[PDB]
């Protein structure tokens, strides 16, 4: 018995995988359902700072399971769970800027940008961790 499968990462109760290839935000997000997961959701600000260091310090933009799609300037987790106050800080200057029609969540550096859902881009997966 092991909490996470091979190449997932085990954190605080999860497991997590980054992919080694790129596609757009939806096509991510089935990504993820087909290996029982999904495109992550951030739940506190130490699994920010975990997975914000990862994509900073491999230099990949990566997805993350957040979008305004539905209402231009509400952002929504995938899950249906609203984004709070509480995450602002982690947009990078200038961010949210919706430059060129935005509507998909990335780590891009040291914080999130805004970028267009049609392109590729790494991402992340989450699923909970089994209990040995
Ligand atoms: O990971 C993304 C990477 O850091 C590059 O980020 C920049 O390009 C992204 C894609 O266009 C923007 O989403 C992002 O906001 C940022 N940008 C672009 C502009 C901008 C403003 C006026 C005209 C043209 C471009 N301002 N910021
Ligand atoms: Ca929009
Ligand atoms: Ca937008
Ligand atoms: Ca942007």
């Amino acid at each position: 018995c092991h909490p996470c499968p091979w190449e997932w990462t085990f954190f605080q109760g999860n497991c997590y995988f980054m992919s080694n290839s790129q596609r757009n935000w939806h096509d991510s997000i089935t990504a993820c359902k087909e290996v029982g997961a999904q495109l992550v959701v951030i739940k506190s600000a130490e699994e920010q700072n975990f997975l914000q260091l990862q994509s900073s310090r491999s230099n990949r933009f990566t997805w993350m399971g957040l979008s305004d799609l539905n209402q231009e300037g509400t952002w929504q987790w995938v899950d249906g769970s609203p984004l709070l106050p509480s995450f602002k800080q982690y947009w990078n200057r200038g961010e949210p800027n919706n430059v060129g029609e935005e509507d998909c969540a990335e780590f891009s550096g040291n914080g999130w940008n805004d970028d267009k859902c049609n392109l590729a881009k790494f991402w992340i997966c989450k699923k909970s961790a089994a209990s040995c």
